[PDB]
């Protein structure tokens, strides 16, 4: 079998989710550990899931329940992690992660202790270590170290394990894995150790409700406005709506974590929680979001122009990149006013930014689980996987 293991937002998971449905298509027992979160995504698409830890969503949690990314139950979490995965990695032939660091080093151990082969893979590239200065690793292997090093090595001495130090080039290895689209998101050409497959994403079966489909029914293409796992800006639901209204378009509004609601009983207005994008993206007038290198890869390979508001990360990136490809708009900071959007959304529904968006679709490749698969074909045979690549 294979284990795919991760803790983080929707945007850290999705495309684990996605290697392991295609390594199950693949005819591979691929199997998971996750956060409580992901317990529906997982069955869903047939992919089976131990969860492990704290819910990652903080709706999720009880009332001033600490986030598994919290320093304060550092110890707790490596402890978990240590002993939910030894049931889950058995009869594995190797281990793929990304996320959390104190949970991913955990799941390195007991890769290293079966002997089976470990891959970390980075969402994007400005989070490769060799995007990083060596002052910086540095930095992050003694934060790392001195956070958790202990209670790991605690755990690694339980199973017969030496100790271990640097953690972060530890759980990140030496050369992790680039899971995220080069045309959106391109490498360096001096950097030859990176082996960047494209995003990992699910062909996504699932329909959409019979309310979001009635309401795309019902009239012009709406524009989506969502912030996905993150958090949404002050008064994002109203500056939204009204802008989007003031460019005379109906709104699909996700309530994402940030739990966005409407404003009024318009009927122009639905809302929304989980959905598939692959499907709606293609059937709405323009996407507002965070950017997001998960959702920005689904609007972009749907080919709806865009304007990106970006909270945090990473997301500025993400602004940068839609901006520089010309498909979308990368709105002049965090908090849109109804102006401000409204002025992003008139640029990104014009017929021009349409067809660009329309092109570049295009060139955004899918198969990048398969790419993985076959790394991970020749990480083992360094059967039904070798047959089905063939
Ligand atoms: O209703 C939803 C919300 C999210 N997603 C998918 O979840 C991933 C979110 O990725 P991102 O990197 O933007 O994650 P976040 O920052 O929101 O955690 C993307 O593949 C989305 O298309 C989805 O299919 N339906």
């Amino acid at each position: 079998g294979v284990l795919i293991t991760g803790c983080g937002s929707r945007g850290d998971t999705e495309p684990l989710v996605a290697l392991a449905a295609r390594l199950r298509e693949l005819g591979a027992d691929a199997r998971m550990c996750l956060p409580p979160d992901y317990v529906e995504r997982c069955a869903e698409v047939g992919v089976p899931m131990v969860p492990v830890g704290r819910a990652v969503r903080a709706g999720a949690r009880e009332p001033g329940e600490l986030p598994p990314g919290a320093a304060e139950v550092v110890t707790e979490v490596v402890a978990e992690w240590f002993d939910k995965v030894p049931a889950a990695i058995e009869g594995c032939d190797a281990v793929v992660t990304t996320g959390l660091l104190p949970a991913a080093v955990a799941v390195r151990s007991m890769a290293e202790k079966l002997g089976i082969p470990y891959r970390y893979t980075v969402l994007s590239p400005d989070h490769l270590p060799s995007e990083q200065s060596q002052a910086e690793r540095d930095m992050y292997n003694q934060g790392a170290d001195r956070l958790f090093g202990d209670a790991v090595n605690s755990h690694r001495a339980s199973i017969g394990l030496p100790p271990v130090e640097h953690l972060y080039d530890y759980g990140y290895t030496d050369q992790p894995w680039l899971a995220a689209d080069p045309v959106l998101s391109p490498l360096r050409p001096t950097d030859l150790g990176t082996v960047q497959t494209g995003a990992w994403i699910l062909p996504d079966q699932r329909p959409l409700s019979a309310e979001l489909e009635g309401f795309l029914r019902a009239g012009s293409p709406p524009v989506y406005v969502g912030f996905g796992s993150g958090p949404a800006p002050a008064e994002a639901a109203r500056v939204a709506i009204e802008a989007v209204r003031a460019q005379g378009r109906r709104v699909v509004l996700s309530s994402g974590w940030a739990g966005l609601g409407r404003i009024d009983e318009g009927d122009d207005c639905l809302v929304v929680g989980e959905v598939n994008h692959q499907v709606l993206f293609g059937r709405v007038a323009a996407v507002v979001h965070h950017g997001g290198a998960g959702t920005t890869t689904a609007v972009t390979r749907a080919g709806a122009p865009q304007v990106v508001v970006p909270q945090k990360a990473d997301q500025p990136y993400y602004a940068g990149r839609v901006a520089d490809l010309g498909v979308g708009v990368a709105h002049d900071g965090p908090t849109p006013t109804v102006e401000s959007l409204s002025a992003a959304l008139a640029t990104a529904l014009t017929p021009g930014i349409r067809a660009r968006a329309a092109a570049v679709a295009g060139t955004i490749r899918t198969d990048g689980t398969t790419v993985a698969a076959k790394l991970l074909l020749e990480a083992i045979s360094r059967a039904k996987l070798a047959a089905a690549l063939e």
